[PDB]
């Protein structure tokens, strides 16, 4: 993976694996990862994370390009889809 | 590499390459990675750096095993060798 989603911050609590891709909350849902409910995430250099407010990667989005120990309020707890791209 | 450390904060400055191992000051150097000058690491994930004060991995230690984009007032510019292992 070079992506992992963390449930709380610090890199702690239940964490999902990513690789290059579209994960909608569905696809997210299969990897264990709630909707509303990560708080940081790694991200291996040359990958980045593309948050997304909303499923199906609408809403308001957010580029991630490097480890984010604890997300702000805007966007801690308020992922629903994410896409990661080199 | 496993393991980059920046000159400036925030990843940007020039920049080292650093794989599984030990690296003091002469290995830094052979990368041009110059002694008291590390500001910040981005460190992938399933590895870690151990920052030493002092060459030949003397004095005060400590982990980065995560992406640090500024290092703070005890350990800015004042990297002098590091080791880096499995996490
Ligand atoms: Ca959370
Ligand atoms: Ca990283
Ligand atoms: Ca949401
Ligand atoms: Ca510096
Ligand atoms: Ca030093």
């Amino acid at each position: 993976d070079v992506i992992t989603v963390y449930k709380d911050c610090n890199y702690t609590g239940f964490s999902g694996g990513l690789t290059i891709g579209d994960y909608n909350l569905a696809r997210l849902n299969s990897l264990g990862v709630l909707n509303d409910d990560i708080s940081s995430l790694r991200i291996t250099q040359g990958y980045q994370a593309i948050l997304y407010q909303d499923d199906n990667f609408g809403g308001a989005s957010t580029v991630i390009n490097s480890d984010n120990s604890c997300l702000n309020t805007t966007w801690n707890d308020k992922v629903s889809s994410i896409r990661v791209i080199a």
